């Protein structure tokens, strides 16, 4: 079985191991210390995303400016969706599993300024629970999130990009079929999953101001983008 | 000799090894790719600074909010000063040695938008050449840059901070005396070195807008601080 | 093309990056210092081999005892073969243990260096003579993991046999990409699998030196069936 | 207080963080699997010891051959002593090889486990009996690096002798911090250095098992002066 490799079995081998936050649990929580730790963890996960993306079949065949562009547009999609997946696998409670040593449960979301950020991220794990997403579906979906936005005037390797995206869409279809439902159910599930991918644009739009804000505060001490939607 | 440890011999053992940028030299340069690489390298160096600071004698005895505060205020001071040191040790040319595999020489500073950033960082290496700073002087100076700003209303462990800073000032004095000049020359050199530390406030003020700008562009795809000056 | 994955393209993505030896070039060379450095580089390469093997499609499906057994038998096969490849790609007749630790002609004169390095240079020269491609090499290295089993067999013998047969077929596919006719592809499979068979002799000549370095520099002092392609 | 650095506070900053074994707890234990895991953990701990030693004030000033010689003689001393410490701090009579690989009472029953672990548990129980402090432990571990030299001497013998005498004095300073009177401090120095001397016996009992595991699981098959504190 594994002796006949598919695209998704390749995506499974290139998925990196979870990073630990390094958060000291022996000291009282504060929003300050959590957010500082998440900023450093966020930077490390961006590094992991670059290495991951370069291993995706097809990605390194795009023009180098295209690769940089897709990673710049999509990194928050990848991060929020992967966070959703870790939270979904951790528990059926309403929590965010940023790292195995930094889990934000309902208690920690009572800390000042935490909940209004976390509610947009909890939407992702809630959708994953509702749809009972499998690991192979998730892997295909996460690759597609890398391919979710392009410049309004197009990529340099636009024709190749279109072939790559269409292929990972097909791969998501095969992952769905593996759930052994019937054709009518597979058809509807494709809608459900790709609707979730579409809604990630809104998740990210709502999270970007908070990323901006924490940069201004803790680091600085202070239209041209086309969304590739599955459903209009 | 090394069998009698001093504070500076401790600072020498906790100094981390240089990070590599991972920059592909087989592909033409562009400002885009350099800046993207420097942003990722910058985040990794912040991680290194946190680990370093926690090993500095005295630092972990400050209140945890004070530690976070000092690292938040000073990280750009540490980064620009260490960059100055690596550039100063690399060559007497006007270059910035961000990493052994990413050196910005006069040629690469002709790339668009590069020089106006780099001129503020070249000031640091030029001052190091002018003063022929030793490694032990540098190590003491870099610790002092961690201690270069505090909140207007003070730190939680203000009294302990004052003792720590005064001790690393004394340690810089001992490093100066090791150059085996006479007392009149040692006195003047203390002024020269601490004047350079003072001027780092202006270096950082000039670099922060460019950090802000690259965050807005490549990441987002878009008064309460007292300076501790040596000379008024 | 990469959008249609093959076993060999999976083998290409799990191939680990080359390790550096950490050898100080600014100090006079010494047989003592090279061998100590290689002992520590060797231990790190074992670690890399365990992680690589666990990602080989099919390998994790074998019984855990089988996994451990195949890694114990084959680690020196894997290391010498990969060394041959690195040396062939880096070129002349030089052993390229790491980018910062190359046994050049001068270092060969050091005592006991040549008598060890001669068996390893054989691997590098055969790879050069046969003009082995990267995809052939990756299939061959996987086969070396599967080159020896216990006399009594493995606990997952039936699965092992399927796994090994599949990577044999995968080496055939890599051979066919060299664009020869079928008669030449058949003959090239012989040439490549002869080299694989000859690794048993290479290894048997290298194990004593490994043993003596362990006794010297670390302690300061039968039931295995070879799976040969050609009898 | 840290603002006045001592040799022992430098030893505290260069002490490496504990390594994890990577041992899968969700699978049935096996003597085979524990020993293979410990073999790879051992190799990684050697790497940590080399980096640690190069940062010991004075060590890099010895001749490079001396450095290599002291590390070859002493690595098992360092590993067993640090294991004793980790086990003493972590609890009962348990060997704490890594946070994820503890030899509990059940794992002791596995074949050949106890006969090895008994010599290592001796180290842990002595540390407990003597209530060794962390600063005493760090000085003692450094002395173990300096516990054996070649019969003919070292190339930097005079410097070595100064280095060793300085860490002997540093263990004395750590003893004095326990706030006993001078007569008790004198006697505690005897007790601690007796334990150091007894590591030679511990190691000599552990080397054979290291040898046999190497022959079994890796190959699949005099001129040294002990520097004793008490004759
Ligand atoms: C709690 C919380 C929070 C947030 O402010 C909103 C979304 C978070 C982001 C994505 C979801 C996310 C997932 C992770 O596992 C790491 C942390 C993380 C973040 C955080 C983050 C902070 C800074 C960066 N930089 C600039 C690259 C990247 C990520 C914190 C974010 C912004
Ligand atoms: C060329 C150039 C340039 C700059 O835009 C001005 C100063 C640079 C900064 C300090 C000097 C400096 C030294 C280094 O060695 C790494 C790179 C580096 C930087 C860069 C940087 C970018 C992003 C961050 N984040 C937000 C933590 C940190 C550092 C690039 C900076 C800002
Ligand atoms: C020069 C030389 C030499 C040799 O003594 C002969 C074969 C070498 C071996 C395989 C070929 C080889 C390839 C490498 O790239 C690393 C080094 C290496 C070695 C060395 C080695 C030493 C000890 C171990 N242990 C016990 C796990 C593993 C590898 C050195 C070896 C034995
Ligand atoms: C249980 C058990 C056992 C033992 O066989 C006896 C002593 C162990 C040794 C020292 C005590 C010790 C402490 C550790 O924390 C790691 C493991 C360890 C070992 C093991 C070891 C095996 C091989 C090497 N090589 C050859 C460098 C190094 C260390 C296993 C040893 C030999």
């Amino acid at each position: 079985p594994q002796l006949t490799p598919t695209l998704v079995s390749l995506l499974e081998v290139i998925e990196p191991e979870v990073l630990y936050a390094g958060y000291d649990s022996s000291v009282p929580d504060s929003t300050w210390r959590i957010m500082t730790t998440l900023n450093m963890l966020g930077g490390r996960q961006v590094i992991a995303a670059v290495k991951w993306a370069k291993a995706i079949p097809g990605f390194r065949n795009l023009h180098l400016d295209d690769q940089m562009t897709l990673l710049q547009y999509s990194w928050m999609f990848l991060m929020a969706f992967a966070l959703g997946w870790r939270s979904y696998r951790q528990s059926s409670a309403n929590l965010l599993c940023f790292a195995p040593d930094l889990i934000i449960n309902e208690q920690r979301m009572t800390l000042p300024c935490m909940y209004d950020q976390c509610k947009h991220m909890l939407y992702v794990s809630s959708e994953l629970h509702r749809l009972q997403v499998s690991y192979e579906e998730y892997l295909c979906m996460k690759t597609l999130l890398l391919l979710s936005s392009v410049p309004k005037d197009g990529l340099k390797s636009q024709e190749l990009f279109d072939e790559i995206r269409m292929t990972y869409i097909k791969e998501l279809g095969k992952a769905i079929v593996k759930r052994e439902g019937n054709s009518s159910q597979n058809w509807q599930r494709f809608y459900q999953l790709t609707k979730l991918l579409d809604s990630m644009h809104e998740v990210v739009e709502n999270l970007k101001p908070y990323c901006f804000q924490t940069f201004l505060d803790k680091t600085m001490s202070i239209g041209n983008i086309k969304k590739l939607l599955f459903h209009q």
